[PDB]
């Protein structure tokens, strides 16, 4: 009645690699992700599943240890990675790109407001379930910044490189929301355009100083319309303070634009 065939592989986590798994008795599917501690990190990934519970987060249904080997038993997202609804060059319908945007949102805040930053925001991470529903995914790079409702800032760089804010490559220390507000960010610009606007924030990229200047003419931007894109202007803010926080999302005018049936 709870033991698994491991019936194909699914791909790579930060830590280890999924494989979807069976019950040969229930026929119940879920994801079990397989983290070869030899050929703590991986503790702590145990550690922030345990506290989470949303319908945008993917669910934690335990976790088994069979001698180097951790297992974590994992909601199984039969849609696979929203990275597959992107088409190249091209984005998606921008209803779709709106719900998907909203879901994410949503998990998002769920997070924040418990304290947990989830560092490694981009469509590989974020998986569909059978109806299409958005449920963000792998929390081996995440971490506290929030306990006791004191903040802490964060001083190691973790990400990935197309999807991370400019002060996590130039301060010493930053603030965790405003970081995975911008992740988010070019999550939506992906979405909406199907290509990443960067290979970093820097002002060694040509294609970031011509966003800082302005250059909405050129690709990726001229692909998106002007109420997303208007958006895109107060998430994809160099300064983190003046960086827009998810409350002012919620209140931004495309964020709120019936498109989608
Ligand atoms: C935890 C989880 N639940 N469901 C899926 C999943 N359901 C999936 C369903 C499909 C379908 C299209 C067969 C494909 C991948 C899927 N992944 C995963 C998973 O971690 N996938 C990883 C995400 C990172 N990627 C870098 C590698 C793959």
């Amino acid at each position: 009645v709870e033991d698994w065939d491991l019936v194909q592989t699914l791909g790579e986590g930060a830590y280890g690699e999924v494989q979807l798994a069976v019950n040969r008795v229930t026929e119940e599917a879920v994801a079990v992700k397989i983290v070869d501690m030899k050929r703590e990190n991986i503790k702590k990934e145990i550690c922030i599943n345990k506290m989470l519970n949303h319908e945008n987060v993917v669910k934690f249904y335990g976790h088994r240890r069979e001698g180097n080997i951790q297992y974590l038993f994992l909601e199984y997202c039969s849609g696979g990675e929203l990275f597959d609804r992107i088409e190249p060059d091209i984005g998606m319908p921008e209803p779709d790109a709106q719900r998907f945007f909203h879901q994410l949102m949503a998990g998002v805040v769920y997070l924040h407001g418990i304290g947990i930053t989830h560092r490694d925001i981009k469509p590989e991470n974020l998986l569909l379930d059978e109806r299409d529903n958005l449920k963000i995914s792998d929390f081996g790079l995440a971490t506290v910044f929030r306990y006791n409702n004191r903040e802490r800032l964060l001083n190691k760089m973790c990400g990935t490189l197309p999807y991370v804010a400019p002060e996590l490559l130039k301060r010493r220390e930053f603030h965790a929301e405003p970081v995975d507000v911008w992740s988010c960010g070019i999550v939506l610009t992906a979405m909406l355009a199907g290509e990443l606007p960067w290979d970093q924030p820097s002002d060694s990229c040509q294609e970031y100083s011509d966003w800082k200047e302005k250059k909405t003419y050129l690709n990726p931007w001229k692909k998106i319309d002007s109420a997303p894109l208007a958006l895109l202007h107060k998430i994809l803010v160099e300064n983190p303070s003046a960086r827009i926080t998810i409350p002012d999302i919620k209140k931004d005018r495309w964020y709120n634009k019936p498109l989608k049936k």
